[PDB]
């Protein structure tokens, strides 16, 4: 047992409370190796390997037949990380024995994990042999956020909808729906978003997140500036460029505000362009404009000093100056490593240079981003390897750090961190 | 030995498909040690090194005194890995038994090296002592394809002069006597290229290839708004930076919806910025502008669904947007490592990611870009190097895959790929 | 023999810790150059901008009336979130080196006693020459003032080197102005004569043994040739007193930056050009805490520049870590651009790494300055020297030693090349 395994068994023991996820939080769990493999992670993949789309969303057929189809596919993609975090998933959470899978196995497969799964406790189960004790959900803004233990899946209110898509009349009617405003006007749409706020508080939300495309740049904007635009949205007109861009800095200026308000912290995802990839597979069609800086947002880290911003970066070249305005505004939080950098070529370095020069209380580890249970562990694990090297080479081999010191630092990255940035409203 | 030079030695053995050069198949390998030192890669970094532009390119002297006046700027150069493919090369093709080329062993070798040169049939020795089988031209769109075994000497339509050069009167002059065409006006253009591809084809072709600058940003282009531009252009006019990005964009949306037609692959090379060194030796003045993204070329993968781009970045930092690319469009293949790229501390991170995160069957492995056949194996080999230590730090250690399946991988990067992905039109 | 500790790599480091330096880089005042007590190492902006950062406000840092003692006191109290920190690194082993501390880490159990010694060693009549003795360094470059007179101290020890952002960027400002004409008695309303005393100042700075000019320049800087013409308007209306539009500042700054390089190439003076700097972004950070920087830049920016002074030698720092490929590339082709050290935020291991391993393998070996110290006060040399020591023998031992199956000694003299013998043949003054 190396040096690193053994620090890395010791990450393994912390009990995580996962900062960021998809998670439905009424069928938090798969069913069947659909739910599992016919997850984007693998679909866009076997679609970019050469499968046609037509071929994996095929109208009416089962879920079964969904996988099998897929497994045809996964030979072109053995070597990616993401069907280790299949294989190992597997193993973990299903006793799988084999170190791939193929169309020779998976129904065997298929047919028991199915059964495992419509156990009573399946979801427990998953919780318990992933270190789970909680899970950040990303809630719409009009979600009742009922029916579910609050303090298990933890509320956060997602606010792209309502910061870039007012343009769309299906978002307009569910604001309406959701709060009795009449939101034509600033005044109106104010207290629809305080009344959004206010419903997710009182359900225990602990965060807001956003995901901000490479050209937003956020600044102030008066209500008689937003006035124009928020009127030709309601009215049904379609917004030019310049009003579009003004209403979401209006819209997005004002959750900063009620994030302050209400101490909440405004988890910032940068730098994703929606719908790339025209003729993707579903959830699979999102790339990036590399093009970015944090310099984009000095205007909303200077005038929010009392919100915290958890901040991932989606372009690689981008962690560099995260870590840099993470180390210089005490409301910059480097948070976790996120969707095309969440891979070891690129978290090992980024998770480095995050360790040794932002300090150990700005500086949340990692989370899941996933859509169901069972993916947690095997990229939760994936992040505790890379993390477990950093910590060795770093800390205990490079000053002289006990493995228990060391340990320290990585349960305060993983956890700690999670519970003093995240306290609650 | 060591674990990595095992699996090397197995890289090693494997014979290669060159996907892509700049060898002339009448003048393949060198004839002289002038051939190989007086190329740009040791005249950039001699003149570099601050060895005068004037006294490299000195008119009135042969080869083997410009050989000389090389050798003497060498001494600043002994760290470069280029000066190791160097020495490497003259062990291996030259018996050369000194780690260096210095003032006084560098004119035994030359006579030497030229007697071994002269032989008849250096070329064949040459190619088997590379494991090389078959090497990717990229030809001349006016090429005659004549005289060689094009099975051989693959040819690939070098499109460079068609997209950017229309304006120079040699090239519309090249291109009507090739096609027979008068392309002033968009329809006749287009025909003329179609004439090009049916050349082309008619020699064995397996794809074309362009180098693009920073700013390029592919669109579809409309009749009326190219036949504007294409005019001037054939009335001997300077054309404005929009006529001729108009232009640009017309001819190269002309070729990809060719490749389509003919089933051939479109090589991009992105970023490069011709003569930014103005005073550089020949074929040393072009660097770049690394603000680049592949989002600018979102249009055209999009509605080239049945073109594979084979992609080069010249910039480091573009790999990683080459790896999400490559993951998400079934239509971009990660291409090697292009150029200032192509050293050991930039190919690892690039090799590393692409095949942890990309699917193994639209990865290429390496070409070599060479300009004599004495190059290739130097830079195939500090290739092999790499991907060996990539294999297996994270197949054999990392997944616990067997030597032979990591080497099955490899064998897919460096030729399985070049065959799918370059089968013929 | 070796002690079993020792690792090939800190063999290889060993040797290069006896590398008698030339600091290519530095802020010294050399009318005080070392530290008096701990509140001039701790109180430095490396580890406030760090305290502050970590939640301690700054008017608790930075509260008026408080002693140096009490300030660091406070200061101690927050370490507690900085202690994975490369910059707490350097302190501990700092402290170690000099102070004789013993401990792992700096507390408030602990830092009033370390205070109290390290005062008591600093207080030594030799103290300056000890810390230069202990840390290798022979001579260190300075960043003057334009209007300093550098004859007040030792010109060979402490090694002069025009600071020029002020000239370029701030004219703007009366007290440059007034500056620049009591230093060099001129009217500096017209183009010729601005050009003239700048001209002074080259000729001042070069007869008191000045090796460089150096600049800080932001990310959206362009240089251009500039006419006397095209500068005469901004320049007249600097020195009337007006409020210049961004147009006139762009054109005069880039006029001045022209003039500066052609200078350079007159004497023969590298120009060292640290790219990439946004001054102010954070407007509420404690004292030399507020910059930051955007990385969307390019050398390409830099071409003018770089094609129309080939007799000048531009040492680069480039701030953002993106853009260390980008000057691998340009030193790479360009004569004239020269790698310089690692700046700021992108002196940390993790970075000086890659960029370190892919100079020395790209870019020619004479054309390659491994580092400077940045420092402020001179017991800030030895731990960033030591950080990247250990990295410059790491990259020496892999891809050297074992990469190309070099000798150590080869290795340790490529080593010595990168930290000395570059500094020496690079800078060997107008
Ligand atoms: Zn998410
Ligand atoms: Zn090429
Ligand atoms: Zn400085």
């Amino acid at each position: 047992s190396s040096p690193i395994d053994q620090l890395c068994a010791q990450l393994d023991e912390i009990v995580l409370i996962d900062p960021h996820s998809h998670i439905n939080p009424h069928a938090a769990a798969s069913k069947n190796l659909g739910d599992i493999l016919g997850y984007h992670y693998f679909t866009e993949l076997a679609h970019s390997a050469g499968m046609p789309r037509e071929v994996i969303e095929a109208p009416g057929i089962t879920a079964k037949e969904k996988v099998g189809r897929i497994v045809e596919g996964l030979a072109h993609l053995d070597n990616t990380i993401q069907v280790k975090w299949l294989i190992e998933l597997c193993e973990r959470f299903f006793g799988f024995q084999d170190d791939r899978l193929t169309p020779d196995n998976w129904e065997a497969l298929y047919d028991h994990s199915e059964k495992l799964m419509s156990a009573p406790d399946w979801e427990q189960t998953v919780l318990q042999k992933s270190q789970l004790e909680a899970v950040f959900l990303t809630n719409d803004f009009d979600d009742p956020l009922t029916g579910f233990d609050t303090k298990k899946y933890i509320p956060c209110l997602r606010t792209d909808d309502l910061v870039f898509h007012l343009q769309k009349p299906e978002v307009r009617q569910r604001l309406a729906k959701a709060t009795g405003f009449d939101c034509a006007t600033p005044a109106k749409l104010i207290h629809a978003i305080g009344q959004l706020f206010t419903h997710f508080v009182s359900h225990g939300a602990k965060a807001c997140a956003i995901s901000l495309p490479p050209d937003f740049e956020p600044t102030p904007v008066s209500h008689v500036d937003a006035e124009g635009p928020l009127r030709a949205a309601y009215a049904g007109h379609v917004l030019t460029t310049e009003q579009s861009q003004i209403l979401s800095r209006f819209v997005f200026w004002t959750i900063a505000e009620f994030c302050s308000e209400h101490h909440l912290p405004f988890d910032l995802m940068i730098g994703v362009n929606r719908r790339v990839y025209e003729s993707g597979v579903y959830q699979g069609q999102d790339l990036f404009d590399q093009r970015v800086s944090l310099y984009q947002y000095r205007r909303l880290f200077n005038a929010f000093p009392r919100v915290k911003f958890p901040i991932s970066v989606l372009a690689h070249a981008s962690n560099m100056e995260l870590v840099s305005y993470a180390w210089i505004f005490p409301n910059v939080i480097a948070n976790g490593h996120w969707w095309y950098s969440n891979i070891p070529a690129f978290i090992e370095p980024d998770c480095r240079s995050r360790l040794e020069a932002i300090p150990r209380n700005k500086n949340i580890g990692y989370y899941s981003d996933m859509y169901k249970l069972e993916f947690g562990w095997p990229k939760f694990q994936m992040y505790r390897r890379v993390l477990a090297k950093v910590l060795f080479e770093d800390f205990v081999v490079g000053r002289h750090w006990s493995e228990e010191r060391a340990v320290e630092l990585g349960r305060q990255i993983l956890r700690g961190n999670v519970e003093t940035i995240f306290s609650g409203a």
